[PDB]
């Protein structure tokens, strides 16, 4: 039983939607940065977008593998999904996660870019 295994398991109990969305380590980092599941669940999302600091969600693959200029938009979309994720985890306890689907889909929208003028 390593540190990481503990947290992976804990996220299974505390916040499985988050965990599904961004993974247990990023999920757990955001909860800590928030101060807890509840506090995370109360945050606007613009606030979520900056929790790490670009806050830690920029480390998100789709953002990082992406042009500056597409990133802030991808951040916003992610933070939103995160805000919903934490809310369902706190208040409802249900399992949505395939708003990854909603989410992918937006990313693909946003990929309407070449470098702004």
């Amino acid at each position: 039983g390593g540190l990481e295994d503990y947290i992976d398991k804990a996220m299974d109990d505390v916040a499985p939607n988050l965990k599904a969305l961004v993974g247990a380590k990023l999920g757990a980092r955001l909860i800590s940065l928030a101060g807890g599941l509840k506090e995370l669940a109360m945050l606007p999302s613009s606030t979520i977008q900056v929790l790490g600091a670009h806050g830690v969600i920029y480390q998100y693959p789709a953002i990082n593998r992406s042009p500056w200029w597409q990133r802030g938009k991808i951040a916003r979309a992610l933070a939103g999904k995160l805000a919903i994720a934490a809310r369902v985890d706190y208040f409802s306890g249900e399992y949505i996660a395939e708003e990854l689907k909603k989410e992918l889909e937006a990313r693909i929208k946003e990929i309407k870019e070449k470098y702004p003028r």
